[PDB]
């Protein structure tokens, strides 16, 4: 029969259930952040040597599969992927867009799919996406614990790899470098920095004479240069700018025998007007246009079942379809035979939310909740590491993606993650033409590692600070 074996409405119920299929598939935690089959690290070398002879592309295509499904298939995160394919979780996770489909923060990019397989959206509806992100998974109550969990903290300062892979790695994060910039004062800029987050006080002086005097721009010194802020350092600066208003808020609270009231009031409305002017400036920044876009895969791949009319009972083929997926990939081609010629009745109505092949602007434009060919890795790590009509075939292993950020990237192993990623990074290079494509999957695993990462299921979207600005 085509059911769902993995059977529970609450965390309780499938911690129970993991704790038994733990305990039966001996899931092991040595090179993983969650247990896995994983044993070993896997060895990619084999395909990198292969690449450099391969000829013609399609068997790029197949030796980059392959090694991408030899490096993932045995590291899936079980009790994460098992959680969010449950019984429970798919319930509530479906019935979520019903109940929301006609909200603020849904309905811009939803009402306006067709248009969005299409042309590339505003920053109105990836803010939007992203706050109901964030909301489904509060209202569904998907967090068991961190690897779950939304993740709000600063960029770590430093990436520690070992120095088999740190050459590698390096040329990674400089040809991500490279590609950010390539997406887009002296005193002031460093007055502004201090400003946003060390020096409140910093206010009642600017270097510049009055706090909201006007630039060459005829916007507000202070604002632009708050601006060129999240353009370097990242959006973090806005919040921190506007934790520092608070504060001198509070001061002027605190102590309001040592100030003028009338013009105390007026440093704070000018601050204010000129943190708005900052805000409203970075949101078209063009490089929110890109980060905006960032991808919530749990809840992206809810969101296309739903579109594409699967509901519990279907679910089960869905997660099946998937599981066979990470054995055997397919290509675009191939994807569409697949999909089309699927009696089923997902499968066609999948490629229907396929955008255009045939994408005019750069995809790292392309609006988060649309589906495409290489997007259905994230149903892929979602819904099929485990096939949920037969939990135990997990032992076969199921290559996706984003499998990878299940690895470890302590030093105590040997930060398995990094060199993995290092590998398939090479095995790229050999077959592939770096600096011109439009994205490298392997540097987008290690800026969501650099960026502290450790699992698919992880929100990323509110970290503090720049993932480039590390050093390594």
């Amino acid at each position: 029969s085509m059911e769902n074996k993995i059977v529970a409405s609450t965390k309780e119920e499938f911690n129970t259930w993991y704790k038994q299929f733990a305990e039966k598939h001996k899931l092991n935690n040595k090179y993983t952040e969650s247990a896995s089959f994983c044993a070993e690290i896997p060895q990619l070398d084999t395909y990198k040597y292969k690449m450099e002879l391969a000829s013609t592309d399609n068997e790029r295509d197949a030796i980059y599969s392959s090694a991408l499904i030899e490096a993932t298939r045995f590291c899936a995160p079980i009790m994460e992927c098992a959680w969010a394919s449950c019984t429970g979780t798919v319930k509530r996770g479906l019935e979520w867009f019903d109940k929301n489909k006609d909200s603020d923060t849904v309905k811009v990019w939803d009402a306006n799919y067709q248009k969005l397989r299409t042309e590339t959206p505003p920053a109105e509806a990836l803010l939007a996406y992203q706050k109901a992100a964030l909301n489904w998974r509060k209202d569904v109550g998907f967090s068991i614990g961190e690897y779950t969990s939304i993740l709000k903290k600063a960029v770590a300062a430093e990436y520690k790899v070992p120095g088999t892979v740190i050459n590698n790695i390096k040329e990674m994060l400089s040809d991500m470098i490279r590609r950010r910039n390539r997406i887009i004062g002296r005193e002031h800029l460093d007055w502004c920095r201090e400003f946003a987050s060390g020096k409140f006080l910093n206010a009642f002086n600017p270097p510049w004479g009055e706090i909201n005097k006007a630039g060459k721009s005829g916007y507000p010194l202070l604002a632009t240069g708050l601006a060129k802020l999240v353009e370097l350092e990242g959006k973090d600066v806005m919040d921190k700018a506007k934790a520092s208003i608070a504060q001198l808020e509070g001061w002027v609270k605190e102590n309001k025998d040592q100030v003028d009231q009338d013009k105390a009031e007026d440093l704070l409305k000018g601050v204010r007007e000129s943190y708005k002017t900052a805000l409203a400036l970075a949101k078209q920044s063009n490089a929110f246009r890109a980060q905006g876009a960032q991808i919530d895969t749990v809840f992206s791949s809810y969101y296309w079942l739903w579109k594409a009319g699967v509901t519990p009972v279907t679910f089960p083929s869905v997660s099946q379809f998937l599981f066979e997926l990470g054995k055997n990939p397919k290509g675009q081609k191939k994807m569409q035979k697949a999909l089309i010629n699927t009696p089923l009745k997902w499968g066609k109505r999948l490629i229907e939310l396929f955008a255009d092949n045939d994408f005019t602007e750069n995809r790292i434009y392309m609006h988060p909740c649309v589906l495409t060919s290489g997007r259905m890795s994230e149903l892929g790590i979602s819904f099929g590491a485990v096939p949920v009509t037969s939990p135990d075939d997990a032992a076969q292993g199921s290559g996706h993606t984003k499998a990878v950020l299940n690895y470890k990237t302590k030093t105590e192993v040997g930060n398995p993650c990094a060199c993995i990623i290092s590998s398939l990074f090479e095995i790229q290079k050999a077959g592939y033409d770096i600096e011109s494509m439009d994205i490298v999957a392997s540097e987008h695993l290690l800026h969501q590692s650099l960026v502290g990462k450790r699992s698919p299921f992880q929100n990323a979207y509110l970290i503090k600070g720049n993932a480039t600005n590390i050093n390594i």
